[PDB]
């Protein structure tokens, strides 16, 4: 009894009792666990001076409303509809609708506004806050969210089968199939693109790497200084001298074991020297580590480590020790430079990858790699630095790198936590955008309809999970709900 293209509302509602009565039960308890959980994040976030003042919570505080406000318009029209057989008028039905679409539409461009975020701040690192300004983001949320709900206005305005005598949807009573084909079409764009936008920020995050510095802090030093140093080189050396530690390994071309061992030989003619100690470390290409070794007791100030020494036993090694010497060739990940720093070492290293974003003046001496010679002057441009005081300088690499780590170590979440809002969004709505697209062009029968039907239930589900990504993925609002909930 319905071919026509202007269709009676009763065929869409498409539900037999016992269907009506478990998606009804369903909608209502899946609605009252996202209406739950999504006003106490908002409550978290809103009465929290240090939480509502970053524009990261705005986008979280965004999202929630986004769920909060889509989910209970959808649940009280949706079982309204099929369970109660609500007889709405076109417009008031079209406005109903209407907020269920403006609600979605805003989470796909909360999820653009943090794309467009994250994109600047790896494009311009040094300008951020100055670019994203709180205020800025207030409004940038702000218009969002108008444009958002504007699109949601149009079918009310007129955009729509019946005024305009086109072509009505088999799924949703009322609306053009045109109006279908240009909503797909502007949020299957954003959603696209913000796809490829979520993998590049997560990929240029894991370029860079931190440290736990519970391991790698200075607090474990038992004893001032220059004392620690004196006893550990009074293990060996029993003197007391500038000291460059080595801690890598020895393959020719990658760490630089090589450009290293070379560099030591034309010191030693020097007078300087003896003021110098070295301690060589780590295992590898057995053509050069005997190198180090027939240079242990030809020069006899230096102790060069074949084997393996437990992470917790170097890290007084990197806080007594003067000046640590990275001559690599390939450091994406200043790894070792940041343990040291960490404990207080004055790193020299070579102009490679992370080393050079990692280490700038005020904090370390550079040198070109591949180049001994010019290492052999750094380490005298080290020794005439040593003589002078060196302390108003130590210290700038012990913030550097606890600054350094946890701008890493911080980027990396924020990508994670971002894509995995991304996923469970895309296979909840990935579902219901195929079955309207197999709608724009085909036509439902009344399997569709029913499958359609209950699959609209993964809109209930996406607004409920998404506040268990926040209470996993924020250390920030564990702190601020454990606080106001002792
Ligand atoms: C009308 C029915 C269906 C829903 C009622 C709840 C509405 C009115 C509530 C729920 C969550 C609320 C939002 C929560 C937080 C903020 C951020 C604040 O800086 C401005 C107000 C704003 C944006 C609120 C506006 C009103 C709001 C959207
Ligand atoms: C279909 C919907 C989701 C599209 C959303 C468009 C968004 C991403 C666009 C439309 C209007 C835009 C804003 C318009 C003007 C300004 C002021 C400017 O000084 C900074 C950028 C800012 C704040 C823009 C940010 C991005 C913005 C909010
Ligand atoms: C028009 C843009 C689509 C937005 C997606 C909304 C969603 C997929 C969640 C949705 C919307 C509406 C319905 C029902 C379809 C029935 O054909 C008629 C009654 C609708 C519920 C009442 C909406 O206020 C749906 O199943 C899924
Ligand atoms: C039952 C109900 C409650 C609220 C709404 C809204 C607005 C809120 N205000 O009352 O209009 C919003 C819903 C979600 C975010 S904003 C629309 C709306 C939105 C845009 C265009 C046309 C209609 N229909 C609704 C239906
Ligand atoms: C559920 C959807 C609503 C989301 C609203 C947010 C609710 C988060 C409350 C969480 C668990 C409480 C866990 C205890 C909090 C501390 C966890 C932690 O990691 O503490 C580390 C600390 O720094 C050690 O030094
Ligand atoms: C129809 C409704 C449209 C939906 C629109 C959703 C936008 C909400 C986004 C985020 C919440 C983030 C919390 C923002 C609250 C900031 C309040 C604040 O910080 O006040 C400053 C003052 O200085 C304090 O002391």
């Amino acid at each position: 009894q319905c071919g026509e293209n202007f269709m009676d509302i009763e065929c869409f509602m498409v539900l037999n009792p016992s269907q009506q009565l478990a998606i009804a039960v369903l909608s209502l308890t899946l609605g009252t666990f996202t209406v739950l959980e999504n006003l106490l994040v908002l409550c978290v976030i809103l009465h929290s001076r240090s939480l509502r003042c970053r524009p990261s919570y705005h986008f979280i505080g965004s999202l929630a409303v986004a769920d909060l406000l889509g989910s209970v318009i959808f649940v009280y029209s949706f079982i309204d509809f099929h369970v109660f057989h609500r007889k709405d008028s076109r417009n008031v039905f079209l406005f109903k609708l209407g907020g269920v679409t403006a609600s979605f539409t805003a989470k796909v461009g909360s999820l653009f506004l943090a794309a467009i975020d994250r994109y600047i701040s790896i494009h311009r690192p040094l300008a951020y806050k100055r670019i994203v300004t709180r205020p800025k983001a207030v409004v940038a949320f702000c218009l969002m969210w108008t444009i958002a709900i504007v699109i949601a206005v149009l079918p009310l305005l007129g955009w729509n089968c019946e005024k305009l005598q086109s072509v009505c949807s088999d799924i949703f009573p009322h609306i053009d199939k045109t109006y279908l084909m240009f909503w797909i079409g502007v949020v299957s764009v954003l959603l696209l693109f913000i796809v490829y936008a979520y993998m590049y920020i997560l990929w240029k995050a894991h370029s860079h790497a931190g440290i736990d510095c519970s391991f790698w802090n200075e607090s474990y030093l038992t004893g001032s200084r220059d004392e620690r140093k004196k006893s550990l080189l009074s293990k060996f050396g029993m003197d007391e001298g500038v000291t460059f530690m080595f801690i890598g390994r020895f393959d020719r071309g990658q760490k630089g074991v090589d450009v290293l061992l070379k560099a030591i030989e034309i010191l030693s003619s020097k007078k300087e020297f003896q003021e110098m100690r070295f301690i060589i470390i780590g295992k590898g290409d057995p053509e050069l580590e005997g190198w180090a070794r027939s240079l242990e007791e030809k020069h006899g100030n230096v102790k060069v480590i074949t084997e393996m020494l437990s992470r917790e036993f170097v890290r007084e090694l990197y806080g007594s020790v003067d000046f640590v010497i990275i001559p690599s060739y390939f450091e994406p990940f200043g790894l070792v430079a940041l343990e040291a720093m960490c404990l207080g070492a004055i790193p020299i290293a070579s102009a490679v990858g992370g080393l050079r974003d990692i280490i700038t003046n005020e904090t370390g001496i550079l040198v070109k790699a591949g180049d001994p010679g010019e290492l052999a002057n750094a380490i005298l441009k080290a020794l005439e630095l040593s003589r002078s005081d060196l302390s108003k300088f130590r210290e700038n690499c012990k913030k550097r790198a606890m600054s350094f780590s946890d701008q890493a170590r911080m980027d990396i979440e924020l990508a994670k936590t971002l894509v995995l809002i991304l996923v469970v969004l895309i296979i909840c709505w990935g579902p219901l955008l195929a079955i309207m697209v197999y709608d724009v062009f085909g036509k439902m029968n009344k399997l569709i309809k029913t499958v359609f039907a209950f699959c609209s239930m993964l809109c209930l589900l996406n607004s409920t999970v998404d506040p268990i990504i926040y209470a996993l993925r924020s250390k920030d609002l564990r702190h601020a709900f454990r606080s106001m909930f002792p």
